[PDB]
C-alpha cells in the first residue's frame, strides 16, 4: 500500500539499483499510470508510460550509465522522499559524473506518482 | 530577480550558514513575506514570516544547532532547487544528528517563496 518512511527508503534504494544495472522494464514497473516525470526540474513534465520507458531507455540505452546514492533516503509519513544520488555517464564522448537530488511522491499502490530530478549543468563534471 | 542555477546555489548555501550560526532574523529575511513551509513535509504548512520566525526561533533559539552541506546543492533554470545536509543538536544533554534535504523555490525577488523539509525520524541519530 502506501509505502511507510521505511518503505520508501527501500523502494528509492531500489529504483537507483535498477538504474544502476540498467533494467529499464523494472524501472518502469515501478511506476504508476498517471506517472509524471520531471528530469531535469524545470522542463516540461513527462507521462504516459510508452513515453516514460523511451524516456529511459534513451538515457539508459548505452549499457554503461551507473548510479549511486551520496546519502541516506529522507523520507516522509505521507509515502514520498528525496535522496541524493551521483550518476556516472558520456557526454561529449567522454567520462562524466552528474549530481542528483530525486524527489519521489508514491501512491496508495506503492508506484511513483510524481518524480522530479533536481540537477542541472552546474552538477556535471567531466 | 529570479535567481539563476548559480544563484540558487549561492542562496542556498547561504541558507545553511545562516542555520548554523542561528541568525534567526536573517533567515526570516531570506523568506518571502508570504512564504510557506514544511517542515517536515507530511506535516501541515506554516505561512508568513511572523509564522516562520516564531518555528525557526523554537529549533534554533534554545539549544545550539549546527548545520553543514553534505553533498552539493542542485539547482534548476525555474528558480528552484534541492540541498542534502545534517544538522547536530542537543537532545537531552547529548548530542543528536538529523540528515534533511530541503526543497526550496525562490521569488523574482530572490527570496524563498515556498520550502519543503523532507526527514523523518529514520533520519535522527541520539
Amino acid at each position: 500500500n502506501l509505502p511507510t518512511a521505511q518503505e520508501v527508503q527501500g523502494l528509492m534504494a531500489r529504483y537507483i539499483e535498477l538504474v544502476d544495472v540498467g533494467d529499464i522494464e523494472a524501472i518502469v514497473q515501478m511506476y504508476a499510470d498517471d506517472a509524471t516525470v520531471e528530469n531535469p526540474f524545470g522542463q516540461p513534465p513527462i507521462h504516459g508510460r510508452e513515453q516514460i520507458a523511451a524516456f529511459y531507455r534513451q538515457g539508459l540505452g548505452g549499457g554503461k550509465v551507473r548510479a549511486c546514492l551520496t546519502g541516506p533516503v529522507r523520507a516522509s509519513h505521507n509515502g514520498c522522499g528525496a535522496m541524493p544520488f551521483r550518476v556516472e555517464m558520456v557526454w561529449n564522448g567522454q567520462p562524466c559524473a552528474l549530481d542528483v537530488i530525486d524527489v519521489m511522491r508514491f501512491d496508495e499502490h506503492g508506484r511513483i506518482q510524481t518524480m522530479q530530478a533536481y540537477w542541472s549543468e552546474v552538477n556535471l563534471s567531466v
